[PDB]
């Protein structure tokens, strides 16, 4: 079988045999897997995830496919499935994967397909255990790649309004930093959210004519140029915020987060930086932490529950969002496309099989 | 009546009518009122909080007294009662007060009686509305005091529980930041709470022989001298942390406690800084948050249920504890000595009466 990946030393098509399932496994013919940002990060040089004593790593950890052997499993022929991301690291499962929370496990408890230590979804066909194989409707199919990112959205909501669980939080307004696939997807979500936002507002830094403007306004938001307005200085020219999902990557943002809260707010972290020091008014952040009780929680991958109830959300989603989100789904045979990114491609897709 | 009082321009007596309860009030007779770090800040310069139009500040918050006259309400004569400190602002009550939530209004919206805006306690009467005054049992009047800052707790604990309720924390470790009256009544509630901490550890910076530090090893806690090891060294020469309870109002400490908290754990402040600026790892801060799942909630105030929950945590306190963290009760006459701060003095209280 063909599949896409980097080998040690830009991504290429590779030839390896089709895996067999193991008991408790079945195998899965891949439909689309989605380009995300680690894949890039990969295709640059974040080579350090390999699989050991691997020379490549196939790519790809956001997949739907089509069960074709249900092998001893309660899966059937033909069920549309999505693959959860984490599995058991190379010493064995653990408590997080026995109680069934990987996605809580720490670095080094577990690998990440597609991401680190184990090989992704851009394979022809791939297999996974029963208990990771999320069934789908039929129908979701075509954009079911989606479900996976719509997952670590759910996760962060649910941590986030957990938070704010021992009183009556009551919130009308959330703001979304960052207008990438994620941001905007979650933009989306809110507009739906049974929370009931009535102002949404998104924060980018691109200049009009852009796409991801257009989406933003589109669902009625307001979009936020961070240079013309920081994070902390949007209280002045708009509101406080009542709940903020930082999906940035950028550190100043984590901490700002907090000035541009609404007392009793919560802020939810998904960005992940790399190590940036810079003088910051901690006196500030934390006075404000206290006295206004707010709440920072981060959150990281997702689990079975979440890709669950990213099925309920993805119908609730306007349809002409998600024509808009997904800028290109690309065929095998032109798979390199999938991975140029500029300015004017949002999330793209790769294809692998029909139906 | 005598009360103490800071004037505009060190505590002292002041003479004013004994109040009259309207209607819904009761008229307490203060029995003793405890001196905590707020009065101190009066007593130093903290002149803003004044009651508007008053040339002085009736101080203490932190109050148990006895039922007089228990007028139109549902208390009856000799009823032991604690009252709660926030009061609706000069503009009346709003949506914090009606719904009963009070400790989450924000900036503005209340007053905080012995703090901002409001006479406190320490005076030999005083009235407060049925519904924040809170029956405790009549062998606890004696330290009755003690409600109100175990009461801090109660809340702190709650929110910063809620946010782990998501999934299946189960804690092992916890680490009070602070060796003042909070942090150490801290460290004796996370010594016998429901979440069964196996290992407890407590931040000062004193030298022995020091009392703070006696009662730390005795509650079986570990004692860390922030001088020779930092909160983000910990990890390194202890354990990392399961929950963090910062109660030192140092800066440094709300941005260090990310990286000695275990992953998936929480961090609860409760400390209040100053302005203070200065150079952090933000990548280390918010990337660590992301990726291990952890939460930072601030808490500040409480409410009824909180002082109810605190009457049960009372009784389960060591008694050999509560002995060694009253340092001095002194009788009305020598009230000037319950303002007295050195090392040696832990929590103080002024007795204005007994029985
Ligand atoms: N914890 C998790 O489970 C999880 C899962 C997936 C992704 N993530 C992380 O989430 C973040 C978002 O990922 P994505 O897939 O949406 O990433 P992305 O495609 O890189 O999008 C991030 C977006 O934020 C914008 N941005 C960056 N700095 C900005 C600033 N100062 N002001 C305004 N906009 C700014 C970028 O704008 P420009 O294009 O104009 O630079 C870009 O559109 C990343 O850090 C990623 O690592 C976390
Ligand atoms: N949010 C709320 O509802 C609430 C309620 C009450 C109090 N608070 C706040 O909670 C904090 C604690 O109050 P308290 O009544 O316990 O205050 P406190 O009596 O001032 O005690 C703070 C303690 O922390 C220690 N400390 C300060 N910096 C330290 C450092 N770098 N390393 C080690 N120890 C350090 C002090 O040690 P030394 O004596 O050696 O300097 C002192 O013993 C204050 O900031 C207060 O404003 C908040």
């Amino acid at each position: 079988m063909k599949a896409i990946a980097v080998k040690r030393g830009r991504p290429v098509v590779i030839e390896k045999p089709r895996p067999e399932p193991e008991s408790g496994e079945a195998l899965v013919r891949t439909l689309r897997v989605g380009v995300d940002g680690t894949d890039h990060e990969v295709i640059a040089g974040g080579h350090g995830g390999f699989p050991e004593g691997e020379d490549h790593l196939v790519l790809g950890h956001e997949a739907v496919g089509v069960v074709v052997d249900p092998n001893d499993t309660e899966l059937e022929e033909g069920d549309i499935v999505v693959p959860t991301v984490r599995r058991p690291p190379a010493s064995g499962t653990n408590e997080y994967f026995e109680r069934d929370q990987p996605d809580m496990a720490p670095d080094g408890m577990y690998f990440e397909r597609g991401i680190v230590g184990a090989h992704g979804y851009m394979s022809e066909f791939f297999t996974s255990p029963e208990k990771y194989l999320v069934r789908i409707p039929r129908s979701q199919a075509e954009l079911g790649f989606l479900i996976e990112p719509i997952s670590i959205t759910e996760k962060a909501l649910e941590h986030a309004y957990a938070s704010r669980s021992a009183f009556d939080w009551d919130p009308s307004s959330a703001f979304v930093l960052g207008n990438g696939s994620l941001g905007l997807l979650t933009l989306a979500m809110l507009k739906v959210d049974d929370k009931g936002y009535e102002n949404l507002y998104c924060l980018g830094r691109r200049d009009r004519p852009d796409p991801t403007i257009d989406i933003i306004e589109e669902l009625d938001a307001t979009y936020v140029d961070s240079r013309q307005t920081p994070v902390e200085d949007v209280p002045d020219v708009y509101e406080q915020m009542d709940f903020i999902y930082e999906a940035t990557g950028f550190p100043k943002h984590a901490i700002q987060s907090v000035q541009a809260l609404a007392p009793n707010g919560v802020g939810a972290l998904l960005g992940v930086p790399s190590d940036w020091a810079f003088e910051v008014d901690a006196g500030a952040f934390h006075r404000e932490m206290v006295l206004h009780n707010k709440a920072l929680v981060g959150s990281v991958n997702s689990h079975v529950e979440h890709f669950e109830a990213a099925t309920v959300t993805f119908t609730k989603l306007p349809k002409w969002f998600l024509e808009d989100l997904v800028t290109g789904v690309h065929p095998l045979s032109e798979f390199e496309a999938a991975f140029d990114d500029d300015d004017t491609t949002i999330k793209t897709a790769i294809e692998f099989s029909t139906v």
